[PDB]
């Protein structure tokens, strides 16, 4: 496993964060590859991509994703000004992260309809410190662990619906887990 933090590996930005509970390892592999193995973890997020992201990136991902419990596989990132945490969720485990959330539309992209949602985090950690901020979600109806994500289709649909993004910060393909178990091996480009 690697030390939690951010950096570059084989031409890709990476971020690996966890809450210190234990039970998760993250490794960077060749090119855009990373692996995550977890067993009765706490909360963590790890993956590879870009710093900064862009608003018209086509992101390719390939591999295996085998959660047992609460986890997501997403294009994940942030903007600043406004501060937004966003997800284009391609697959998940026992919990659909939009459960109970306000639906803000639909968008069709890359072979599936996605449902769009907005949620709010109140006084929570963020890339700029503790803050209250919105999260934007596109949740894929047809789950998969490989594919291509045309981010513009999402960002444009979000904007159409009044979900504005600021200046991009990082943008990765991430495996997130919340007190669960699993394995994943994903290659980004």
């Amino acid at each position: 496993t690697i030390q939690p933090g951010t950096g570059y590996n084989n031409g890709y930005f990476y971020s690996y964060w966890n809450d210190g509970h234990g039970g998760v390892t993250y490794t960077n592999g060749p090119g855009g590859q990373f692996s995550v193995n977890w067993s009765n973890s706490g909360h963590f997020v790890g993956g590879k991509g870009w710093q900064p992201g862009t608003k018209n990136k086509v992101i390719n991902f390939s591999g295996s994703y085998n959660p047992n419990g609460n986890s997501y596989l997403s294009v994940y990132g942030w903007s600043r000004n406004p501060l937004i945490e966003y997800y284009i969720v391609e697959n998940f485990g026992t919990y659909n992260p939009s459960t109970g959330a306000t639906k803000l539309g639909e968008v069709t992209s890359d072979g599936s309809v996605y449902d769009i949602y907005r949620t709010q985090r109140v006084n929570q950690p963020s890339i700029i410190g503790t803050a209250t901020f919105y999260q934007y979600w596109s949740v894929r109806r047809n789950h998969r662990s490989s594919g291509s994500v045309n981010t513009a289709n999402h960002f444009n649909a979000w904007a159409q619906q009044g979900l504005t993004l600021g200046t991009m910060d990082y943008q990765i393909v991430a495996v997130e887990g919340y007190f669960s178990s699993g394995s994943a091996s994903i290659t980004v480009s």
